[PDB]
């Protein structure tokens, strides 16, 4: 069915949680074995999300080269994503030597530190620019060049350096700073603009590595993002924009990384910011 209708065929009849759960049966099981060494407890924030061994990103370390992290590779819209938990405390050094390993223009944040009450991640940026940050384990340094502070995200400019080689490079932080403690956003207005102003930037494009993209455990908020920018790229390419099937691209990116989409909320929700998408487009 097309997608606008397919919509409100769900609303009157309630079936979003019917809907979701067979998403969730038909979903890909793959091993993550690694995830699951003792070695690793300390590096995962949440023992039962875990990335697949067969599309983790490997760290170029050669005692341990573990991280949560996953390679979501959309081979029909031509876009590759990394998607991460929040940083740890004994992950920050880890965080951005993926970073700078994988060649990433672009870092995109979907919570906030604190949530409810309770840390969400690491602050595992610089807030001032005359304190910058010094991650020993991996031999990297970070610091603040500018910030720029709107009503729904902040747009950083950050200076990652290479101790070993003192290489420099610029990576954009995209923070989005007012997803709600609970629920969804009522309208995607504010979440569409902001994945615009990502695209815009250059942090998707070929000619960089893959944007790193995390909220607390890298597969709700975040899977939300990447599913609504592929469909979006597949109904530009195609010549019928209607044969784009969210349930099924959700399928395929659910082959590189478990659980995305956590709700049936943030699944409504995604059909909603595709719809709304699709005629700003145009
Ligand atoms: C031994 O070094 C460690 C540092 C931090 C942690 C964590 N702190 C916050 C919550 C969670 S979940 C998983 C690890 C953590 C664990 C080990």
């Amino acid at each position: 069915m097309e997608m606008e209708k397919e919509f409100e065929q769900i609303d009157k009849s309630g079936s979003w949680a019917a809907i979701y759960q067979d998403i969730r049966h038909e979903a890909s099981d793959f091993p993550s074995r690694v995830a699951k060494l003792p070695k690793n407890k300390n590096r995962n924030r949440y023992r039962d999300v875990s990335p697949f061994d067969h599309s983790r990103i490997k760290l170029h370390q050669e005692d341990n080269d573990y991280i949560n992290a996953s390679l979501i590779k959309m081979e029909e819209a031509q876009r590759s994503y990394i998607l991460t938990q929040g940083p740890l405390p004994n992950t920050v050094g880890h965080f951005w030597e993926m970073v700078w390993e994988q060649k990433s223009r672009g870092v995109v944040m979907l919570n906030r530190v604190m949530e409810k009450g309770s840390l969400k991640c690491a602050q595992y940026w610089p807030q001032k620019e005359e304190k910058e940050m010094i991650f020993e384990d991996t031999n990297l340094k970070l610091t603040l060049i500018s910030e720029d502070i709107k009503s729904y995200y902040t747009v950083r400019q950050l200076e990652l350096e290479n101790l070993t080689t003192q290489e420099t490079r610029e990576i954009l932080h995209f923070h989005y700073t007012t997803w709600p403690d609970f629920g969804v956003p009522e309208s995607p207005a504010s979440f569409l603009n902001f994945l615009f102003k990502v695209r815009e930037s250059g942090s998707l494009s070929p000619e960089h590595g893959p944007v790193v993209v995390h909220c607390s455990a890298g597969i709700g908020r975040s899977g939300t993002f990447c599913l609504a920018d592929t469909c979006l790229l597949l109904m530009d390419k195609r010549k019928d924009p209607s044969s784009v099937d969210i349930k099924k691209v959700l399928l395929e990116m659910r082959k590189f990384r478990m659980g995305l989409i956590q709700t049936a909320d943030q699944l409504r929700f995604s059909y909603l910011a595709v719809i709304e998408g699709a005629k700003f487009i145009m």
